[PDB]
């Protein structure tokens, strides 16, 4: 099921995250850093706390997500979110709640590749992720 999900993922295509970046809240100097930084997304279970590490060559961010329940993540920028974590079959959304503003991350499986197609409203961004194993 959720293993499916989990290794150490390594950013290769990002296309949209420029727009869904400005949509979202990030500035100048955080945008440059987390398109050139590269980041590999690190997926590990214990069982419904998900380990999530994102491993950037520039910055770093750490969260253990509860599957089936809501949390307080930290994002890499600077903004604090109550986080619906849900696993449907293929795909895990992270449901980001902050000030009246979601951010909605689907995490999917494709060929081998972590495809994350993540929506602001009407804002995308698809990014693939390859496994290092």
């Amino acid at each position: 099921t959720v293993q499916q999900l989990e290794g150490r993922w390594r950013l290769v295509d990002s296309k949209g995250f420029d727009e869904y970046m400005k949509e979202l809240g990030v500035g100048i100097a955080l945008r440059k850093m987390g398109a050139m930084a590269k980041p590999d997304c690190i997926i590990t279970c214990d069982g419904k706390n998900l380990t999530i590490k994102t491993e950037s060559t520039l910055k770093t961010t750490q969260f253990s997500c509860t599957l089936g329940e809501k949390f307080e993540e930290t994002t890499a920028d600077g903004r604090k979110t109550q986080t619906v974590c849900n696993f449907t079959d293929g795909a895990l959304v992270q449901h980001q709640e902050w000030d009246g503003k979601e951010s909605t991350i689907t995490r999917k499986l494709k060929d081998g590749k972590l495809v994350v197609e993540c929506v602001m409203n009407n804002v995308t961004c698809t990014r693939i992720y390859e496994k290092v194993e």
